[PDB]
């Protein structure tokens, strides 16, 4: 995720002529400006502007600690910031930024090599760290991209299999001719000159050596000149672009609680039935003998009582959460519940609480995954200082991804609220209580008005859920109740934009509250939109208390 991908004046990987072109068409007015990618430095941009009808191009280097600055200028926490600052203070520039050269309608930034490099490295960090695949992997990427990128830049080259901490030119030469003499086979070693390294590669059965040089900035360099923040990136980039090399890198000559928790560090990120064998025998109805129901309760709600337990599986014992439906069948509606549970037993997403199965004994029991973190709204109460706006944006994201999935499968969650989003940890939220057939504050009108439950109705309560989240647990439509809102709503009257909730996110939960359920968007759009916002927030520096902040 590029931090400057939301800014409508950012054009991605384009040349100078292209930039200068767009700038013509827009007037040439003094203070007109755009931002684009820098082709020869990883993470950098180029600030281009028009002063006295002449173009000015300012390279913006991405420093090591994450800050961005024009050479010899002030450092910023990011592009957005950088461009707001120079809008009200030229500070060295010819004039102050004035009119963004907003991108024309329908265009989006043009993907560059670094983008592919970034998205690719990400995909492989996860793939290898958590041996994840299928949507499982697609889903851990979408939500955790931002965090991975940060882990990537902190991953020491010493750790990599292609780095050899104490080889000399000849030793290097020696080793390489020792194994398979394929083209592209390579290693990297530390030079005498501190902060210098060598890239030894095999081509046409000959070892070639390239010097890697570091900056006063601390960046890393191919004598070709392209600049990277770490060796791993450099190396990973040279398997793609052969610039300045006899040949590109291929195979690697081989070598010999956490601060910030991730969603896939958990046991519940992936379905219990993903062990092929465990999957083979996936009964909707569970035996009561393989169930251990604790006497003490996790909580209690309108629907029933929730008790922690543990379930015996073919090869493992899993922590489960049991909900005891307060209400049983009455009439052979029993199956109809069965019919449903059958549909829920299918839904598989890392961001929803999964149905392990059901079990009937003393009571009808809903056996589900263990998200013992307690619900969203409570978790956020009075934690405005402790839990940054980005970390909330991240949990709202995960919820969107769950509803996205649920939408996909033509499944309506009807009881969507903060109270129905349960944290596994501070960065991992799961949606729950989806098929359970004042709590009418979340319901879009047409549910109340016509009992019409669509995913478009869910889209409403999401906007409601967003409000609760972005205002740290505060009740919604406090000052009201029942028809009080029904009327309050009928008249284009909406909830307020909680303090310090960005414009985009409000404008979002707002579109969620468009009376005509048709004119309202679908989750596909929401998660899409929710993503950009989240991403721009996360790519920055991190707020809050704890120990994950020291990292
Ligand atoms: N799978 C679970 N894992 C751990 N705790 C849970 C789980 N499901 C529910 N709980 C607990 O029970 C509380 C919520 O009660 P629940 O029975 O889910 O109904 P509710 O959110 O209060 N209202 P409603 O779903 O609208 O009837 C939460 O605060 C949780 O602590
Ligand atoms: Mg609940």
């Amino acid at each position: 995720p590029d931090p400057a991908a939301h800014l409508p004046f950012f054009y991605g990987s384009i040349s100078r002529a292209e930039a200068e072109e767009h700038l013509k068409l827009a007037g040439m007015a003094d203070g007109l400006f755009l931002l684009r990618q820098c082709l020869r430095s990883l993470g950098g941009y180029v600030l281009s502007l028009v002063h006295d009808v002449r173009f000015h191009h300012f390279p913006i280097e991405r420093q090591l600690n994450g800050t961005y600055a024009i050479a010899g200028g002030k450092a910023h926490c990011g592009p957005a910031e950088l461009c707001e600052f120079y809008s009200r203070d030229p500070d060295g520039l010819p004039c102050n930024l004035r009119k963004p050269c907003n991108r024309p309608s329908g265009l989006e930034p043009q993907p560059g090599v670094f983008d592919c490099l970034r998205d690719a490295m990400v995909r492989d960090y996860v793939r290898q760290t958590w041996k994840l695949e299928g949507e499982a992997l697609e889903q851990a990427i979408i939500s955790q991209a931002p965090q991975v990128e940060k882990l990537i830049a902190t991953t020491a080259h010493e750790r990599m299999p292609w780095y050899h901490s104490s080889l000399t030119r000849e030793e290097a030469e020696r080793k390489l001719y020792s194994g398979a003499q394929t083209d592209g086979k390579f290693l990297l070693r530390p030079r005498k000159e501190q902060g210098t390294y060598a890239l030894s590669l095999i081509y046409g059965k000959t070892v070639y050596h390239y010097l890697i040089s570091q900056d006063k900035a601390g960046k890393y360099c191919i004598p070709e000149g392209t600049k990277f923040d770490t060796l791993w990136q450099l190396v990973e980039y040279l398997k793609l672009k052969a610039d300045g090399l006899i040949y590109c890198l291929k195979e690697a000559c081989p070598n010999s609680d956490k601060p910030r928790p991730m969603p896939m560090d958990t046991s519940v990120y992936e379905s219990p039935y993903s062990d092929p064998e465990e999957l083979k025998d996936k009964k909707l109805f569970l035996k009561r003998d393989n169930l251990l129901i604790a006497d003490i309760e996790l909580g209690c709600g309108n629907f029933g009582s929730v008790r922690q337990g543990v379930y015996r599986m073919r090869k493992k014992q899993i922590d489960v959460a049991i909900k005891v439906l307060k209400q049983g069948t009455e009439k052979a509606d029993t199956e109809e519940m069965m019919r449903e549970a059958q549909i829920m037993h299918q839904l598989d997403n890392p961001y929803i609480v999964r149905l392990i199965g059901v079990c009937q004994a003393e009571a009808l029991m809903l056996v589900m995954e263990m998200a013992g973190g307690g619900p969203l709204h409570k978790f956020l109460v009075g934690k405005r200082e402790e839990i940054p706006v980005s970390n909330v944006a991240e949990l709202l994201h995960q919820v969107s991804m769950g509803m996205k999935y649920l939408e996909e499968k033509n499944f309506v969650h009807r009881n969507l609220a903060a109270r129905n989003v349960l944290l596994v940890n501070r960065h991992y939220a799961k949606i729950s209580d989806f098929g359970l057939s004042w709590p009418l504050k979340w319901y879009a009108p047409e549910c109340i008005n016509f009992r019409k439950f669509s995913s478009r109705s869910d889209v409403w309560s999401y906007g409601v859920t967003m409000w609760e989240a972005l205002s740290y647990g505060q009740k919604p439509y406090k000052k009201m109740k029942g028809p009080e809102v029904m009327a309050f709503i009928e008249q284009g009257k909406r909830m307020e934009c909680p303090p310090e909730c960005p414009p985009e996110l409000y404008a979002l939960m707002s579109d969620c509250w468009i009376y005509k359920w048709e004119d309202r968007p679908d989750f596909l759009t929401v998660e899409q939109r929710m993503r950009a916002c989240y991403y721009s927030l996360a790519s920055k520096v991190e707020g809050g208390s704890g120990l994950e902040v020291l990292f």
